[PDB]
């Protein structure tokens, strides 16, 4: 359906906004759905338009002129945030994980909605804000060891399935590839840390999942 | 010497913002002054406090219960403004390389200015996302391999040296330690790619130093 009031009143950008610009917003953004599998992106608009993720699941990635996964991003949320800001700009990737139904902002009406309602302007600041730590946190496990890269991952994407309400959130979708991808580390290493973990209690490997038994012990476990 | 108004101008926090959002800016702030090797921190305000660099050069960190170097800012620069929007606290450690002059602001000054004077809150999410778009980059480069890894490392090291007008900018104040400590990579490795890139005349390998010959081959040869 149409932009409604609802949509605007659970995304992260417009959360204790006054109801008028969540409204002037509502008059700029153009629904847009993409099934499985299809890429989240404005024809003739790319790199530049912001997306508002409704429903379902989409994920980041940067792909070299090989992937790299950066991760995924559950309803409510948003992608091309980043962008009105930092007029840089790099071929990023988003995925439509799961049927996705998403309201397109254009760069120039989200640059005046930020102008015009500072309240939307601080939720962005907080949302990058929370994003640089989240990277530095990101930066200093990867750096560590495999082990360390896991329990980062696997903690925080269990967070987000219980921020996002989806059933089973500690069913956490990840097959051998997508960890080495989300992570850049071997096959081997990899698996000699999961069967670890399997071995200490900590979490049950299937081939196209991770279900996470013990959330303490694989975070206390450092 | 106490906080002037230039101080402020020529801050990125400050840029193109009003003339008495800098005047409010000024009643709350207080002169710091830190010797090379000393710690950046107010204290009874640790990890609350934000400092705007006005000399010198500060190196940033976190250390575990080991040391990641996350990386150096030049005059004029901050510290601590991802704080007043990410309530998230983490062990950083801010330590000045050089002579270094700050003028400190409490956190609750802070959240006053940027609620008051939109302009100085637009600088702080523009900061922000530059942030988050290097650190993509740097987990990118970083998961690739050292060489990428040194080539980030290096070019955006020079880049920053270009932007404080600090003298032989080409010439990169690292070691191999340095260097290390800075991208999580062996010794071996290290010595492996800055041979080869010497070899090339990309650059040259001093014990306290690297210096940029080529910029130009360092980022083409990728």
């Amino acid at each position: 359906g149409v932009g409604r009031l609802d949509d605007l009143k659970r995304s992260p950008l417009f959360q204790n906004v006054p109801e008028d610009a969540m409204r002037e917003a509502l008059k700029v953004v153009t629904e847009r759905n993409f099934q499985p599998d299809e890429l989240v992106v404005e024809q003739d608009a790319e790199g530049e338009a912001l997306h508002l993720v409704t429903t379902g699941v989409v994920r980041v990635s940067r792909v070299s002129l090989r992937e790299r996964v950066l991760g995924d991003i559950y309803a409510p949320g948003v992608v091309g945030e980043t962008a009105v800001l930092a007029h840089q700009e790099r071929s990023a990737s988003v995925r439509a994980l799961t049927p996705v139904r998403t309201l397109m902002l254009h760069r120039e009406h989200f640059e005046l909605i930020l102008r015009r309602h500072p309240r939307v302007l601080w939720n962005l600041a907080e949302m990058l804000a929370r994003r640089v730590t989240f990277l530095n946190d990101e930066l200093i496990a990867f750096g560590q060891n495999t082990e360390a890269a896991l329990t980062h991952v696997f903690a925080n994407l269990y967070r987000q399935r219980l921020a996002a309400g989806v059933p089973q959130p500690e069913v956490l979708p990840l097959g051998t590839q997508d960890i080495m991808a989300r992570t850049s580390s071997s096959r081997e290493t990899v698996s000699r840390v999961l069967k670890r973990l399997e071995a200490h209690n900590i979490l049950e490997v299937s081939p196209r999942s991770v279900t996470l038994l013990d959330l303490a012990a694989l975070e206390a476990l450092s």
